C-alpha cells in the first residue's frame, strides 16, 4: 500500500562509495553533483554505512566534512539526508521546541501525521538522544487545549481498529454535534477525547455520519468553533486521520504555493518521507492539486538543491 521513492541500492559498496565521496571532496572545491548523485540514490541505512566506511578509511567524519565542504538549502538538505531514519523526527522536533521561540507548525505536522507506532520510537530516540522527556518539553513549550491535544496523542494511545460499532458511530456524531454547533461556545474536552483516542477506522465513518446529521464536514465545524494553534492541529488530526499522504502532500503544496518557499517544510517532508509513503503524497498532490510534485519543486527551487530534490521526489507526470 505504502511507497516510499528511495529503495536500498543493489549493488552497494560501501567502501566504493566512501572513496567517492573523499575525492568528491578532496582538494580546492567540491564536486556537489557526484555527492548529490550518489546520496540520493542510497538508502538512509546505506548512507549511515557509507558514513562508516568514510570513517574507518579516512579517520574523518564525513557530515562534518560535507558541513564544511557545502552551503545553503543543498547543504541542509545533504545534512537531513544523512540524519538516521529513527532519529531525524525526534531531531526536528527537538529544535521546533529548544529556544525563546517555538515551532508549532512542526509539532502540529510530526504529531498529527505520525502513527502511535511512529510516535513511541520517536520519544524513544528523543529522551536517548537528547536526555530530556519529549513530553515535558513540549508541556514546558505550550499551553491551552492545544497543549492538551498534543499530550493526548503523545500518548500514542488511539483505540485499535475493530469492527465498527454503528450505534457508536452514531453516538460519537451526535456527540461532537452537541459539544459544536448545538453549543453556546465550545466543549474542546470532547473533541480533544474524540478526535485523539477513537480508532482510525471508527472516526471515518463518525465524519462521514456527522456530515449527514449536521450538513456540515467535520472540518467546516472545526473552523467555525476554533481558531489559533488548536485549529490548525485538529484541521491536521481530522486530515490525517483520512489521509496521511493527502495531508503532507497539502503541506507541502503550502510550502510552495507562496511567492518564496518554505524549505525548511519542504526539505523535512520529502526526506522524512522519502522512505515511507512518498510516492502515495505525490499521486495525493497531482489529484488534488492538478499538478505533479515534480514540475512544482522544479520551479520553486534551484541549484544542487533543485537537482537532489528532484532526485528524491522524481516521476515527472506525479
Ligand atoms: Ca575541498
Ligand atoms: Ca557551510
Ligand atoms: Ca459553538
Ligand atoms: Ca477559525
Ligand atoms: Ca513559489
Amino acid at each position: 500500500a505504502l511507497r516510499g521513492t528511495v529503495t536500498d541500492f543493489s549493488g552497494f559498496d560501501g567502501r566504493a562509495d566512501a572513496e567517492v565521496l573523499r575525492k568528491a571532496m578532496k582538494g580546492l572545491g567540491t564536486d556537489e553533483d557526484s555527492i548529490l548523485n550518489l546520496l540520493t540514490a542510497r538508502s538512509n541505512a546505506q548512507r549511515q554505512q557509507i558514513a562508516e566506511e568514510f570513517k574507518t578509511l579516512f579517520g574523518r567524519d564525513l557530515v562534518n566534512d560535507m558541513k564544511s565542504e557545502l552551503k545553503g538549502k543543498f547543504e541542509k538538505l545533504i545534512v537531513a539526508l544523512m540524519k538516521p531514519s529513527r532519529l531525524y523526527d525526534a531531531y526536528e522536533l527537538k529544535h521546533a521546541l529548544k529556544g525563546a521561540g517555538t515551532d508549532e507548525k512542526v509539532l502540529t505536522e510530526i504529531i498529527a501525521s505520525r502513527t502511535p507506532e511512529e510516535l513511541r520510537a520517536i520519544k524513544q530516540a528523543y529522551e536517548e538522544e537528547y536526555g530530556s522527556n519529549l513530553e515535558d518539553d513540549v508541556v514546558g513549550d505550550t499551553s491551552g487545549y492545544y497543549q492538551r491535544m498534543l499530550v493526548v496523542l503523545l500518548q500514542a494511545n488511539r483505540d485499535p481498529d475493530t469492527a465498527i460499532d454503528d450505534a457508536q458511530v452514531e453516538l460519537d456524531a451526535q456527540a461532537l454535534f452537541q459539544a459544536g454547533e448545538l453549543k453556546w461556545g465550545t466543549d474542546e474536552e470532547k473533541f480533544i477525547t474524540i478526535l485523539g483516542t477513537r480508532s482510525v477506522s471508527h472516526l471515518r465513518r463518525v465524519f462521514d455520519k456527522y456530515m449527514t446529521i449536521s450538513g456540515f464536514q467535520i472540518e467546516e465545524t472545526i473552523d467555525r468553533e476554533t481558531s489559533g494553534n488548536l485549529e490548525n492541529l485538529l484541521l491536521a488530526v481530522v486530515k490525517s486521520i483520512r489521509s496521511i499522504p493527502a495531508y503532507l502532500a497539502e503541506t507541502l503544496y503550502y510550502a510552495m504555493k507562496g511567492a518564496g518557499t518554505d524549505d525548511h517544510t519542504l526539505i523535512r517532508v520529502i526526506v522524512s518521507r522519502s522512505e515511507i509513503d512518498l510516492f502515495n503524497i505525490r499521486k495525493e498532490f497531482r489529484k488534488n492539486f492538478a499538478t505533479s510534485l515534480y514540475s512544482m519543486i522544479k520551479g520553486d527551487t534551484s541549484g544542487d538543491y533543485k537537482k537532489a530534490l528532484l532526485l528524491l521526489c522524481g516521476g515527472e507526470d506525479d
